């Protein structure tokens, strides 16, 4: 009965079929059916803003410059896992390097 | 002749689930010139003249249209492909506040 609501640090899965890491807080996400997230991939091309997600067999890197707003409820999202507070603080760090 | 490259603070206009379309549409550029130039991508947040009193809105004032930048709406977009053009820039105030709210969300 209860629908999954993306939380900050969650690695979710979407359509649109691509992994992402949610930087938006649970309440924002729930009220707005949207979240801020960054896309992840099985391919690390060494671009500087790439943030390695630990020892990944699947979903190897997270792109912090690719930040964006998506409607998680609309396209649906499920939980592929969560992200080490390290990786989260870091990613926010990079993003700040760019946006700050 | 050199193409316009969007700079941090610039208000641009884009060709541009993916609700927002507004085939000719405003955005505020959060990425610095270098990055935008190299990547053909930039980070920006969408603008509209309609204020919903929504908590993440930032007022952009004084111009042809008084409006709001929607600061929870940050987007990585490809401006070269989408044909971004310069609509002028935002006061240091407004940009700073945008950054701030974004921090609210992700901080």
């Amino acid at each position: 009965v209860s629908r999954y609501v993306p939380d900050m640090g969650d690695l979710i899965w979407v359509d649109f079929h691509r992994p992402a890491v949610v930087l938006s807080p649970f309440m924002y996400n729930n009220k707005t059916g949207m979240c801020l997230c960054v896309p992840c991939t099985t391919q690390s091309k060494g671009y500087p803003f790439e943030v390695v997600l630990s020892g990944q067999e699947r979903d190897g890197v997270a792109l912090a410059d690719q930040v964006k707003s998506i409607a998680w409820r609309a396209r649906g999202a499920t939980k592929k896992g969560t992200v080490a507070p390290e990786e989260l603080q870091l990613i926010k760090a990079k993003i700040n390097v760019l946006i700050g």
